[PDB]
């Protein structure tokens, strides 16, 4: 009766957050608890009209390229009624101007035109002008907001030095504890046992005193114990909790196994009991509770030797000598945003002196707060390298500048940036909340971000699971009946994916399929639901005619259904791929930084056609993907040099499309040329790579003699090219134009590389440095990517072969 609410959440959220069977403190519970202020703070301050009706705008300036669509600067839009009328606007004119009660929805989709915005600010409008396609609107009526309503002793007193005893360990099924005081990545001190011989229970019952006092602990020191048999299992401790009070009394943490990760972070324990290694500590205990409280101008040589660290890269090593000279003159290094992340590490954490003087340092924040918004600046201060609450936070506060709309492009980096937290109730995670909960768009891909972590990582399925209960107390009845229709069809097709899966190692298997859907559409299915990566759409009755599975050495299901909007254009089905086997978290991360690509270039007016198709995932190893529409394998048409532009000419029907293809060829696949590369994802087979009839070009399966790319003879014969062509100088020219674009972005794409390393799969990260070629000039920078093109041209077909 009274809890059917929160069995209704747990449903959706899939994990219980009311279980505390996993926990040794109430982390999770003070921070549910802390976490319905700023819920009910965007709840009332959020307009009912507006996010209702949740308009995707972006207050960017138009494109070079998207003005060339708009002749005698006035674009056509067509208002629909059973009749419709066409009608001539200017690109600065306010819908309601054109409106001349009444709102203006997409048809066919749940996209609405309103707001004090122009229409070429209107991400709809930029899709449209950017594929060549008509602008459909239909006079509909607002949709009522009454539908989202909303359901309801001091520590630096003791000079003694800090220990821990290890009583033992024991596992069902030589080695010892290693015990370390972390903050963040760095170790302030380490202390190991004596090596006894290894069995199923380890007894030591012996205090394993460090070098660092009580005074000296900072916010956010971890325990790192490990074992070593060689490192076999882990688990942390949090030595300062929530409530700012040092740890005391006897913990018995189950550990996580193994076999440089976001994952090793976590304060969070093992939940299997019956199958992991524990392990017995104790604290001393006090019966008050410890508490913990809250010039000159450098000279010219000193001067030169400062802007060279803070000119270097986020990868590069800090030495002593970086470190002491950067901490020194902090107050220089304070005048430059630049040096923020690099000074931050220049400071001695296991000080309480330091600590002190770098929050003094950070309180004139006169020159961070003017300062330009730098993302990739932002993002390089919220990594493993940086737990301290509050320079985390001025990182957070700058976040809160950034638009709707690049808060979509960095949503699941910054849901992954969370990881790298000490505690769970932290500024990253509020902001989250609060952006959440004011657009629809960034909540929907909020729920599946969360969503998808607690599904699969154990690790953090805690964490997320609090802040995805905090979002769904606030997102509105309709969200909450949506997400429901969403979850109940994903899971239900989740079971008949893993059931195909293990029938086949056909006409049974197609026969089976057909057999299993038809008695669930005439079930407890609904009628109808929302596309995960595609919010706007909305799919409706299964097409179980045109349902399928896909034969490769995965069997995913090929599903098509029927639109549940009448308003529609066209009569086309939606399709959606069920895949198992290989992990879509990567996919997503990859697409995203593909996104994140395509605005970097969009800022220097380029247009590199790519098409980072929508992508979820939902389970373990299992996921919904995109059909595209009209488009076909690179192997697939092979199954060598004509063979590629005959099908161009073959799938174009007049003249006028068959040139456009080519164009539309050439921006795409010099576009995945140098993507691909950066990534260090280019070196791929013809069947995890596709084509459009259209002639768009775009790459597939991300789930994890050489060559940089693929530019095979079957490219370059469309080009018109053998081993130069007007095309072929067209593809080289936006290939350098769209590399140089990407280097004056390096320490963005380096951090968003670094942490999709870590919270998606040293040295690894290491090859962006070498692929945006760090330290070189923009002109030698251009002759090491045309030579690429070189080692291509070289080599042909000799590398598709070798992939067996
Ligand atoms: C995460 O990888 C994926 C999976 C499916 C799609 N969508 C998709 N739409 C239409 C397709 C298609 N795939 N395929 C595949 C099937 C998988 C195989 O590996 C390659 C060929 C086709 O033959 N048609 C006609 C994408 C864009 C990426």
């Amino acid at each position: 009766e009274s809890q059917a609410f929160q069995r209704q959440l747990t449903a959706l959220i899939g994990y219980d957050v009311t279980d505390v069977s996993n926990v040794h403190d109430d982390e999770l519970e003070f921070t549910r608890r802390g976490l319905v202020t700023p819920r009910m703070a965007e709840v009332a301050s959020r307009d009912p009209k507006l996010y209702a009706m949740h308009p995707w705008v972006t207050s960017k300036p138009l494109p070079e390229y998207l003005w060339k669509k708009i002749a005698n600067n006035c674009i056509f839009i067509v208002i629909h009624r059973t009749t419709s009328q066409t009608i001539k606007v200017s690109p600065d004119d306010t819908p309601g101007a054109i409106l001349q009660d009444f709102v203006l929805r997409v048809c066919g989709r749940d996209e609405y035109l309103v707001g004090e915005t122009p229409i070429k600010n209107f991400q709809w409008v930029r899709h449209c002008l950017k594929n060549g396609e008509e602008i459909h609107v239909v006079l509909d009526t607002p949709p009522d907001p009454a539908l989202d309503e909303v359901r309801k002793v001091s520590l630096w007193d003791c000079d003694r030095k800090f220990r821990v005893k290890i009583r033992g360990i024991d596992i069902p099924v030589t080695v010892f504890v290693e015990a370390n005081i972390q903050h963040g990545q760095q170790v302030l001190c380490q202390r190991r046992t004596s090596p006894k011989p290894f069995t199923e229970e380890v007894l030591w019952n012996v205090w394993l005193e460090f070098s660092i006092k009580i005074k000296d602990l900072p916010k956010g020191a971890l325990l790192n114990l490990q074992i070593y048999c060689q490192l076999l299992y882990y688990v942390n401790l949090l030595l300062i909790d929530h409530r700012f009070l040092l740890r005391r009394g006897e913990y018995v943490l189950h550990m996580w196994q193994i076999s440089f990760n976001a994952d090793k972070l976590t304060s969070a324990t093992n939940p299997d009991k019956e199958n992991s290694m524990s392990i017995s500590i104790l604290l001393d205990n006090y019966c008050h509770p410890i508490a913990l409280p809250k010039r000159a101008e450098m000279p010219n040589q000193l001067r030169k030797q400062l802007e060279a660290i803070i000119a270097t890269d986020p990868l590069n090593p800090l030495t002593a000598e970086d470190k002491e000279l950067l901490w020194h003159f902090r107050y220089e290094s304070l005048k430059h945003p630049k040096a923020y992340p690099k000074l931050f590490s220049s400071v001695k954490w296991g000080q309480q002196e330091i600590v002190a003087k770098t929050y003094q340092l950070l309180a004139r924040r006169e020159v961070w707060d003017q300062s330009a918004l730098d993302v990739g600046l932002t993002m390089q201060l919220l990594d493993c390298n940086f737990s301290d609450e509050n320079v985390r936070a001025i990182a957070v506060q700058k976040l809160e500048s950034l638009e709707d709309d690049d808060v979509l492009h960095y949503l699941l980096q910054l849901v992954q940036a969370v990881k790298f937290e000490p505690y769970h109730d932290s500024a990253l995670a509020r902001f989250l909340l609060k952006r959440g909960l004011r657009n629809k768009r960034i909540g929907h891909f909020l729920f599946w971000f969360l969503r998808s972590e607690i599904a699969q990582s154990r690790h953090y399925q805690q964490r997320f699971a609090v802040i995805l209960e905090a979002y769904l107390r606030g997102c509105g009845t309709a969200m909450l009946h949506d997400f429901t229709q969403q979850v109940q069809v994903i899971e239900m097709l989740q079971k008949v994916t893993l059931d195909i899966k293990s029938l086949s190692a056909s006409s049974q298997v197609i026969s089976q399929l057909k057999q299993k859907l038809e008695n669930l559409q005439n079930s407890q299915l609904p009628e109808s639901f929302r596309v995960p990566y595609d919010p706007g759409l909305k799919a409706g009755a299964l097409a179980i005619e045109k349902c399928k599975v896909m034969a490769s050495k995965k069997k995913p299901l090929w599903l098509e259904f029927k639109c549940a909007d009448p308003t529609a254009l066209s009569n086309e089905t939606i399709g959606i791929i069920f895949k198992h086997g290989d992990d879509l978290r990567q996919d997503m991360l990859i697409l995203q930084i593909l996104r994140i690509m395509e605005s970097i270039w969009e800022t220097e007016s380029l247009d590199l056609c790519l098409l980072p198709y929508g992508c979820i995932s939902t389970g373990d190893k299992i996921g919904m993907i995109e059909i595209v529409k009209d488009a076909t394998t690179i192997a697939k048409i092979q199954q060598k040099d004509e063979v590629l532009n005959h099908w161009l000419k073959e799938k174009s029907p007049t003249e006028e499309k068959f040139q456009a293809a080519v164009e539309r060829f050439v921006y795409s696949c010099a576009g995945y040329c140098v993507a691909t590369f950066v990534l260090g994802i280019g070196d791929r087979h013809n069947d995890n790579i596709m084509i459009t009839e259209t002639g768009n070009l775009f790459h597939i399966d991300f789930g994890h003699e050489r060559v940089p790319f693929v530019l095979t003879p079957d490219f370059l014969f469309v080009m018109g090219t053998s081993g130069t062509s007007p095309h072929f100088q067209k593809f080289q020219d936006i290939c350098v134009k769209a590399y140089l674009a990407l280097r004056h972005h390096t320490n963005l794409l380096i951090i968003l590389f670094s942490m999709m390393l870590m919270t998606g799969m040293k040295e690894d990260i290491e090859y962006i440095r070498d692929a945006l070629t760090v330290g070189k000039n923009e002109e030698d920078a251009k002759k090491y990517f045309l030579d690429q093109i070189e080692v291509c041209r070289d080599k042909g077909w000799t590398v598709q072969f070798n992939w067996f």
